[PDB]
């Protein structure tokens, strides 16, 4: 009955203020940790990007939403563990650059080779690199990816598309930063007409409003992205109940499930971080943003759909899933939407582990691309930058603060974060690691070459 | 049979620009993983602790003294790694308290009993535990307590002293801050008295400073801490030289070297983060401190005659060995002093598995006990508080950010962090835990009863 174990249950045991209370574990783990250990080889894979999501970012939903003795049953339990780091280099001498943007890292785990901040798909010669999902395709295996966000935003447009700059999400943005991508042009194309190309058997994700644009060049000038995408034989699905009426999705039929002009909705509505918050302003509570909907796919929900979707392919599956706004609330200095971001990957992963726990013969990965802004300070800390009190779960009040930027948004940081993994070669995430080490993780994991 | 290694070389492979250049791997550690799985009796236990070195205070560390693609052989070769929480309690509520001190901290991998930021061995009821150094020696392993701080600084000093505030070093504060713990009031004694009551075989570290106080009670009034250390049977040293003609350390001999009367010399010295540090001021390049001197014992040097002296003992032994002033040059919002003591310590990590993997029986366990300040931000960067650019050794430039106060210092961070461990029964730092079960683990690791 050899069967891989999950962390079931290290809340803290019982009452906070007792001796051993706070105490996660109950016992010995060495012989847990062996049954851990398969190097059998992984059918299908599993990554979770939470976006921004470091381990301060971490710590701070916990606490709120699970309370500090808590435990998030999806993103904390996976058993092996470690840190591996991110840095990116730069285009012109080749330096390392100590904090990437999110096209760069997303490059270096689906390709396997370092770039600089801003490039999709390519080094700093500019030179296209295989991307393990496209090589998965290629192997033969069913391919996914969703995502909160724009189709076109770094992390999942990292997928499929090869340009100069992230920026590039359609025909019109190519042609002016991206002219050698540009299709009228010779080039590959906009990352929009790139993901088109790439034909994932799943793709759910938003940004709809570049799908209104048509071709400069091509077999479908005129045509806008969309008009293309059908006529390419894509089955589009704007809502749930769309969603869950799609039986299959294949290369036949390729599903493409646009829901949202843009980014997907934040879950929990709450104010943003001021100067000298935790003092002059009262405790936040954040509370459910009304337009998350019922007509909207949840992450869990899209994640779910996916593996339901993406286990028909008898030989195996490569999904990403990644959950977008944590980093867009951390740049916004709203605490309340970038925890809210962080329950929502929480129920994606647990999802995941649902499954895979299940099938037997998975590797689920959930971790970051870079670490943040957001920092949990003291109640009566009197900092430069924006703070928030919160009420947490505990009944108690939790401070952040973002200190990184007086302009317009927080900015990224270069600490190097947790990577958690669960399944066959999960043994490679423990210690510390490059974030590139993690595209041969995969590759080795499914066979691939 | 396969007896426990250590991670080898985690550096990059070769050129990181080139696509797995900046790999760290070269295959898969299932199997090595496996060779370092043993719930097997611990025979010594090292423990090395780097007050306020959190993920980020490394990240930046190794960017400077290795570069990006670097690697510490001692800090970064610990094989077994997890991430752990360390929230303090509100003494009045019971609450859990998110951003703690270094004596609370101190407290719950101690005793294994989660207290208020202040307190010292004793819980929220101002109740006294016995702390780990109290239970391996009563057990009748030779125990050692090194530190760089004052010997009456929270981390050293959670070891032996029960009081409820940390400032109590000697009589005078006692009597006036702790008074129940106050010798004429009945009570055990200042933080330096109760040192003395403890009799650890070995006490190294400064603070020699409260030692000139003189006893308000005992049988030892109106004598100075110092007169009565002697006299009870310690064996003082002040300097390298001395401390090196110690060949022996015991119950009727114990060793106390005070290295300075108050915390002992940071290894670099470097200018103190500025506003816009980074775009006004030109990098920098630290300054190895030429006062440090060669009479004063190196952090190393400390754990490596500690680990002498306290292996004689047949019975085994239990050695702390802390990395004060990171903690206090990331207060001090001084890069090069928090990073050159980042990279002391890494010294002793080494020194320790040294021994550890010679040893066989050893468990090494490196932590931190709460996340700090520090951040690494992009080199052009305009953020609200303390900025400093840096000339590292991949021969570019990385700007490190303070901006969670407005205040003297740079204050204490709430997130989870890193812990590291190796040896007999490592498993257990692996995957989500609490500092305090650290207590737990390391008492079971031993065998206490
Ligand atoms: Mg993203
Ligand atoms: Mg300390
Ligand atoms: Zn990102
Ligand atoms: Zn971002
Ligand atoms: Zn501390
Ligand atoms: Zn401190």
């Amino acid at each position: 009955t050899p069967e891989m174990p999950v962390l079931e249950n290290r809340a803290a045991q019982g009452d906070i203020t007792a001796p051993g209370g706070a105490r996660r574990l109950t016992g010995d783990q060495t012989a847990a940790l062996r049954d851990s250990l398969s190097d059998k080889p992984a059918k299908n894979i599993i990554l979770l990007i939470g976006d921004g999501m470091g381990d301060s970012e971490i710590t701070a939903a916990r606490n709120y939403a699970e309370g500090a003795g808590g435990f998030f049953k999806g993103i904390d339990a996976l058993p092996l563990t470690g840190q591996y780091t991110h840095y990116a280099l730069n285009k012109k001498t080749g330096k390392p650059d100590y904090v990437t943007d999110s096209a760069a890292s997303a490059t270096a785990w689906s390709t396997g080779v370092k770039t600089y901040n801003g490039a999709l798909g390519v080094d700093i010669h500019e030179k296209d690199h295989p991307t393990i999902l496209e090589m998965a395709k290629a192997a033969g295996l069913a391919t996914g990816n969703v995502s909160t966000a724009e189709l076109q935003g770094a992390t999942p447009a990292a997928l499929v598309a090869h340009v100069t700059s992230r920026k590039c999400y359609g025909p019109s943005a190519t042609s002016e930063k991206c002219p050698g991508n540009a299709l009228e042009k010779g080039g590959k194309g906009s990352i929009t007409e790139q993901l088109l190309n790439a034909r994932a058997d799943v793709t759910l994700g938003g940004g709809a409003k570049t799908f209104a644009e048509t071709a400069t060049a091509g077999e479908w000038q005129g045509k806008t992205l969309r008009e293309q995408a059908e006529a390419r034989g894509y089955q589009l699905v704007s809502d749930a109940a769309s969603l869950n009426s799609v039986t299959e999705a294949n290369q036949q039929k390729p599903l493409l499930g646009l829901f949202a002009d843009g980014n997907m909705p934040v879950r929990w509505l709450g104010p943003k971080a001021t100067y000298h918050g935790n003092i002059d302003k009262p405790a936040v509570t954040c509370t459910p943003n009304p337009q998350r909907n019922d007509s909207v796919p949840t992450l869990a929900q899209m994640t779910d759909k996916a593996i339901e979707l993406l286990s028909k392919n008898e030989k195996g599956f490569f999904l990403q899933v990644e959950g977008a706004s944590i980093d867009k609330q951390d740049h916004a200095a709203n605490p309340c939407g970038q925890i809210g971001e962080t329950v929502d990957l929480d129920e994606a992963v647990q999802r995941a582990l649902e499954f895979a726990k299940k099938e037997g013969n998975t590797l689920v990965i959930v971790t970051a691309d870079h670490a943040h802004a957001s920092q949990i300070v003291a109640p009566d800390t009197k900092a430069p930058g924006l703070t928030q009190a919160l009420n947490t779960k505990d009944g108690a009040v939790m401070v952040m603060s973002y200190g990184n930027s007086e302009e317009d948004s927080q900015e990224h940081t270069g600490s190097q974060l947790r990577i958690a993994a669960y399944g066959p070669h999960a043994a490679n995430v423990v210690g510390l690691t490059d974030q590139t080490d993690l595209f041969y993780t995969m590759k080795a994991a499914l066979g691939l070459k």
